């Protein structure tokens, strides 16, 4: 529990935190994501996306136009550090990734790319 956190989506497009932080002494790091409610991934789906807020604007905009079946994000796009797939209600994904990847001096950021839901689901992530 110290190098791994929840993160529930909702049917009101909403994520249940603003803000993850994690601790330096993790060498990698979980972040696990539900979705609780009973709409399919087509209608209301989400995926939790890392990178430099900077890119976050050229991610979502690339990855609206790349599909579903591609989870909204463009294929091996180098500014994603890490990513979930696109999941509906009552499912689940986890994405573990290397802790060093983020560096000092640049602030980070998470969202979801599923059209249209970076205006309510997003938040920061420092590592502390
Ligand atoms: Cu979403």
């Amino acid at each position: 529990a110290e190098c791994k956190v929840t993160v529930d989506s909702t049917d009101q497009m909403s994520f249940n935190t603003k803000a993850i932080e994690i601790d330096k002494s993790c060498k990698t790091f979980t972040v696990e994501l539900t979705h609780s409610g009973s709409l399919p991934k087509n209608v209301m789906g989400h995926n939790w996306v890392l990178s430099s807020a900077a890119d976050m604007p050229g991610i979502a905009s690339d990855g609206m136009a790349a599909g579903i079946d591609k989870n909204y994000l463009k294929e091996g796009d180098t500014r994603v550090i890490a990513h979930t797939k696109i999941i509906g209600a009552g499912e689940k994904d986890s994405v573990t990734f290397d802790v060093s990847k983020l560096a000092a001096g640049t602030d980070y950021a998470f969202f979801c790319s599923f059209p249209g839901h970076i205006s309510m689901m997003k938040g920061t992530v420092t590592v502390k």
